[PDB]
């Protein structure tokens, strides 16, 4: 139930996004005049990535949550496939880190919304598998959503675990790297790495070659959050970063963690961060 003739409904504007996926363009829904994001994939060109493109569309089409990038439709235009989704103009959580550090209220607020997204996905038996600040996108007013479902996994009655080596090495769970049978608990590990990223600006091992961390992560003790951070933040990270996945809490459980309860505030306060990035970006080299 793919669609056709996207230009009858959408106007394609300037380029805004990247990846090796394809490219992302700003666009307009001519029906509502809302701005959308249009990912253009050359099917004549990105052979074998095809199965992953198919998977991204499938997962996207099945999600209906304010914490997951809204899916408009996928469209065939000659050689190209148009994947049309929610436009979010507040940048990524990674962007927001560029001008300088966050405070724990900001970190907690962002984590809380990530957790709402994960709870939704995991309740749908979906696993994101590439949780990291770059894949956490904000609206211009501080709403926080998960993006980029290109390597998302689906559990079913006959497949209760996944095995595939996917993700971004610094953020990957040890059982994913070892390609053991894993599930949503993998996202919880990645979430812990993302919490360190939000607190420190970078994940553990970020200056090392990715191939290196592929052995370091299964072997070494789990990372901890070091530095002058509140005890609840440190324990939040610790909870997520358990080598044994069954000992990691669920997203649901983490929503009630003291770090989240004591420090998360209204998402609209994140506009302060969005403005800081816009200012920073405007005076940049
Ligand atoms: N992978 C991705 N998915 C959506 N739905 N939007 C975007 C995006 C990328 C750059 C700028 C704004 C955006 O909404 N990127």
């Amino acid at each position: 139930n793919l669609k056709a003739d996207p230009e009858e409904l959408f106007t394609k504007l300037e380029k805004i996004g990247k990846g090796s996926f394809g490219e992302v363009f700003k666009g307009i829904d001519n029906r509502t005049q809302k701005v959308v994001a249009i990912k253009i994939i050359d099917l004549e060109e990105a052979e074998d990535e095809i199965e992953d493109i198919q998977q991204e569309i499938t997962v996207l089409s099945q999600c209906d949550s304010p914490y997951v990038t809204k899916y408009y439709g996928s469209y065939l235009k000659d050689t190209k496939l148009w994947i049309i989704m929610e436009y979010l103009g507040g940048g990524s959580a990674l962007d927001l880190l560029e001008p300088g550090p966050l405070d724990e209220t900001q970190i907690a607020t962002i984590l809380r919304e990530i957790l709402k997204g994960l709870d939704y996905l995991h309740s749908e038996k979906k696993i994101h598998r590439d949780i990291k600040a770059a894949n956490v996108l904000l609206s211009e007013h501080g709403e926080v959503k998960l993006a980029d479902f290109g390597v998302a996994g689906q559990l079913t009655d006959t497949q209760i675990k996944r095995n595939t080596f996917v993700g971004t090495p610094f953020w990957m769970a040890p059982e994913v790297i070892k390609q053991s049978a894993y599930d949503s608990k993998a996202d919880i590990w990645s979430l812990g790495i993302t919490a360190i990223e939000l607190a420190r600006g970078e994940p553990p091992h970020s200056e090392l070659h990715p191939m290196k961390v592929l052995f370091l992560i299964p072997k070494n003790n789990p990372p901890t959050l070091e530095g002058n951070y509140s005890k609840p933040l440190k324990e939040f990270v610790e909870a997520c970063l358990n080598k044994e996945p069954s000992f990691r809490p669920t997203a649901k459980e983490l929503l009630k963690h003291k770090f989240i309860l004591r420090n998360a505030k209204k998402t609209s306060y994140l506009t302060e961060l969005i403005d800081r990035y816009k200012r920073w970006k405007a005076e940049q080299s």
